[PDB]
């Protein structure tokens, strides 16, 4: 069966959501953190070494652990993500497609 491989992420309306993306824990060899909106494939955050990395702000967060946050949380901040995570190489050493909702409960 072809299927995605992406993250059931939900939250509700004036509320505060991240982006749990890590499914290990690199450092030693790692360079690039992307974060990028998937709905019109807008950056969002980014990492590139000490020498150019974003964040416009706190809406969108990188985190270390790489991680990204977000807040404010309503039907508008409600949308479609994606991470890309690469070394020093220049590879994509581990990629996730995202996707934020809300809730009514
Ligand atoms: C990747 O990394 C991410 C972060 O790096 C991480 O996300 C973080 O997760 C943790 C939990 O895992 C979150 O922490 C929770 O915080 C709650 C309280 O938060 C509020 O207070 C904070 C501290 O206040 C600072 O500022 C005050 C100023 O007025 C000072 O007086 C204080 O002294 C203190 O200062 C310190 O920080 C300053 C930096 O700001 C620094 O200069 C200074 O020197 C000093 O060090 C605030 O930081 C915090 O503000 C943030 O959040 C609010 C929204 O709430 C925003 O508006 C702000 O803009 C800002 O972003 C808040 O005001 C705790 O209640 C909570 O405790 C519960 O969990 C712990 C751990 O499990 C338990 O021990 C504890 O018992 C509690 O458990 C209860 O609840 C759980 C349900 O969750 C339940 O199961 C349990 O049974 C029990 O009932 C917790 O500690 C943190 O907020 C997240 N973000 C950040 C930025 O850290 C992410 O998970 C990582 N990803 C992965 C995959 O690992």
């Amino acid at each position: 069966k072809e299927i995605t491989n992406a993250l059931e992420t939900w939250g509700a309306l004036g509320q505060d959501i991240n982006l749990d993306i890590p499914s290990f824990q690199m450092s030693d060899d790692i360079d690039d953190i992307k974060w990028e909106k998937t709905s019109d494939k807008k950056k969002i955050a980014q990492f590139r070494k000490e020498k150019e990395t974003f964040k416009e702000k706190d809406t969108y967060k990188l985190f270390k652990n790489g991680t990204l946050k977000i807040k404010h949380l309503k039907t508008d901040d409600q949308d479609i993500y994606k991470v890309s995570i690469y070394d020093t190489k220049g590879k994509n050493v581990l990629e996730k497609i995202f996707d934020l909702k809300i809730q009514e409960r």
